């Protein structure tokens, strides 16, 4: 299995599921999806127990019982929000699907589920995927963004599926065909980053080291609490050598649930930031 192809069988569960019920389809009820997960894959080792517990230094795990015949899922419920539980809860599923072979158990931190990746070979950001896939369906999530994109738009979309602000930008990242680069900073430095495809191929990545953020930044200014829609500044300010009369946006918020700062950067489809060849 795949992340796509098993939440892809998932999804149909949802659907079919939310009609029986006569409920709604998001956001996903992830609980009643790990406890049918065995049978819908037609296998003899169930998660028989899906349980909230205040976990320090984890936020999710998935644990076989005695002789493997059935697991336990762990997600932590201190100091976090429902979004949070949602995307734990579907992570740990992934590794259930996915890896469960692999290992006796797994216990995954809050940066596992930031690690959203593209490298199969990484089992953490494999199981993200999955969860966007499972949570964020691309069919439904693309009908959200439309005509413009801003922290309200996103917002949205992360009441709409249940899941933390930030997940929601990653998944709109993961697809747009616009040049867009979220960065998680945190007292003035940055912490992670993530591009968009045409952004990474335009050069306008930054791997991560806890780098200052730019001094002339929205980002780096404490005062500024907030721009939901974007500030326009030179994109030099981000990319130094972007040419110089191409402009940026700039959105800023604060992430409540990763208690952080998280700065949207929203490029011209035509820019390029790639140093000069030497
Ligand atoms: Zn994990």
């Amino acid at each position: 299995w795949t992340p796509q192809r098993a939440a892809n069988r998932l999804v149909k569960v949802v659907e079919a599921v939310s009609v029986a019920h006569g409920i709604d389809r998001f956001p996903v009820d992830v609980p009643q999806l790990a406890l049918e997960c065995a049978h819908i894959f037609k296998w003899p080792d169930p998660i028989t127990k899906v349980q909230a517990a205040a976990i320090k230094g984890f936020d999710g795990a998935l644990f076989a019982g005695e002789s493997r015949k059935e697991w336990l899922l762990l997600y932590n419920d201190a100091v976090t929000s429902p979004g949070r539980m949602r995307f734990t809860q579907a992570h740990e599923l992934g590794h259930y699907i996915l890896h469960r072979m692999q290992r006796e158990s797994f216990q995954c931190s809050d940066a596992d589920m930031l690690n959203w990746s593209q490298d199969e070979r990484d089992i953490e950001a494999q199981a993200d995927l999955f969860a966007s896939y499972l949570l964020m369906p691309l069919d439904d999530y693309r009908k959200q963004v439309t005509t413009d994109v801003d922290m309200d738009i996103l917002g949205a979309c992360a009441e709409r599926y249940g899941v933390s602000l930030t997940a929601a930008v990653l998944k709109w990242l993961q697809y747009t065909d616009e040049k867009a680069v979220l960065v998680m900073s945190n007292d003035g430095f940055i912490n992670w980053a993530w591009s968009s495809e045409p952004a990474a191929r335009a050069g306008a990545f930054f791997r991560t080291n806890v780098i200052p953020l730019p001094e002339g930044s929205l980002a780096a200014n404490p005062e500024i609490l907030h721009d939901r829609h974007g500030t326009k500044i030179p994109a030099t300010v981000w990319f130094p050598h972007a040419d110089p009369h191409i402009p940026l946006r700039e959105m800023k918020i604060h992430a409540a649930q990763y208690d952080a700062t998280l700065s949207l950067l929203w490029l011209p489809r035509s820019a390029e930031v790639w140093p000069p060849r030497e």
